[PDB]
C-alpha cells in the first residue's frame, strides 16, 4: 500500500490523515533539506532512500542544498560550502533519486524572503529558537545571533511553497513544531529515525567521525563494522542492528561455518531481532552479514563517485 510504504521505517507523521489527502492528488511534492556536508553517511542515505520512496509514490522531489543553513550553522564560507553542496549532490544522484536541486542562497536572499524571516523572528521567542536548535545547532561555548536566525529561516513559508510534505530527522521536529503552528500553509512533516553513530555513543553525525559513509571502501566499512558497539542480546542503541532494520533486503541468508550454527536464512528484520535478542545470532555473525550486504548494497554508489 502506498501510504505503508512512504510510512516504512519512519519515525512519524504529521499527519497521517494530511497525508492521506496528500496521496489522492495527481500532483505533489515532497523536500527536504541538508546542510553541505563533507561526508555523505547512512544517515543521509536514510532519508534520501525515504525520498526515493516518495518518489515512487509519484512525488516530485526538492532537494535544498541548504548552504545558507550551513554558513549560519558555521560549517564554513559560502562558496566552499555551495562546492560541498555541489558534490552532496553527485552523491544523491548515484543514489538513484530523481529531483530538482536548489542552492538556498539562491532566493534566500530575496526580499521577500528576508521580510518573512523578521516578520517570524516577531513571533518567536528566543527561548523557543534556541530550544528547536538544541541537536542541530554547532557546538558553541558562546552561542551566536546566527543560532535563532537558522530555525526561523526553517519554517519560513517560502520553503514551502506548493511543497505538501517536508521529510527530516526526527532531531529536526522542534524546528517543524514550530513551522506547524506558524506556516500559513500545513506542510505533512515525515521524520525519519536518527541512526546511532558505531560506537553506540550518540547520534550518527559527520563532525563525530562515528559514520559509515556511502563511498567508504569494503575494507574500510568491514574495519568500522567489526570496531561497532553490537552488544550481544542488545538491539537498543545497537547501530549494526539499525542498519540491518534500515537497509538490508529480506529475506537476508546470513553465512556463518557450521561449527556456529551454519547459513541461516532470516525472512524479516524482526525475525533478525527475536535471533539476535535471545542470542541465536552472534555480533560477529551479524557483523560479517551486515557488513558484506551493506558493502553490496553501497558498491554502485562508491562505483559511480569513483
Ligand atoms: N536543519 C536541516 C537542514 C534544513 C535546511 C532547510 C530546510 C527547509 C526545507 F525546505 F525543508 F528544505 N526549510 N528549509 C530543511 C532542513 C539540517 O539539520 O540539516
Amino acid at each position: 500500500d502506498e501510504f505503508e510504504m512512504i510510512k516504512r521505517n519512519t519515525s512519524e507523521i504529521i499527519s497521517e490523515e494530511e497525508l492521506r489527502e496528500v496521496l489522492k492528488k495527481d500532483e505533489k511534492s515532497a523536500i527536504i533539506g541538508f546542510e553541505p556536508s563533507g561526508k555523505i553517511h547512512l544517515g543521509h542515505y536514510l532519508q534520501i532512500k525515504k525520498m526515493i520512496d516518495l518518489q515512487n509514490a509519484g512525488f516530485d522531489i526538492i532537494i535544498l542544498l541548504a548552504d545558507l543553513f550551513a554558513y549560519l550553522n558555521q560549517k564554513g564560507e559560502l562558496d566552499e560550502i555551495r562546492k560541498i553542496g555541489d558534490y552532496n549532490k553527485k552523491v544523491f544522484e548515484a543514489m538513484g533519486l530523481k529531483a530538482k536541486y536548489v542552492y538556498g542562497s539562491s532566493f534566500m536572499l530575496d526580499k521577500d524572503y528576508t521580510l518573512n524571516v523578521y516578520r517570524l523572528a516577531l513571533k518567536t521567542t528566543l527561548k523557543r529558537a534556541r530550544r528547536s536548535m538544541e541537536l542541530i545547532a554547532r557546538e558553541d561555548e558562546n552561542p551566536k545571533v546566527a543560532e535563532v536566525i537558522y530555525p526561523i529561516m526553517q519554517v519560513n513559508p517560502l520553503h514551502y511553497e506548493g511543497v505538501d510534505v517536508a521529510v527530516g530527522g526526527m532531531e529536526q521536529r522542534k524546528i517543524h513544531m514550530l513551522a506547524r503552528e506558524l506556516l500559513p500553509k500545513k506542510v505533512v512533516c515525515i521524520h525519519n529515525p536518527v541512526l546511532t553513530g558505531l560506537d553506540g555513543e550518540g547520534k550518527m553525525s559527520s563532525s563525530k567521525g562515528n559514520f559509515i559513509a556511502v563511498d567508504d571502501s569494503p575494507e574500510e566499512i568491514r574495519a568500522k563494522i567489526k570496531k561497532a558497539y553490537c552488544p550481544a542480546g542488545v538491539v537498543e542503541g545497537n547501530p549494526i542492528m539499525e542498519i540491518a532494520k534500515y537497509f538490508l533486503e529480506y529475506p537476508l541468508t546470513i553465512k556463518r561455518p557450521e561449527k556456529f550454527g551454519g547459513d541461516l536464512t532470516v525472512n524479516s528484520y524482526e525475525e533478525l531481532e527475536s535471533l539476535f535478542k535471545n542470542k541465536e545470532l552472534h555480533p560477529m555473525d551479524l557483523k560479517n552479514a551486515v557488513a558484506e550486504e551493506l558493502i553490496k548494497i553501497l558498491e554502485p554508489i562508491r562505483k559511480r563517485l569513483l
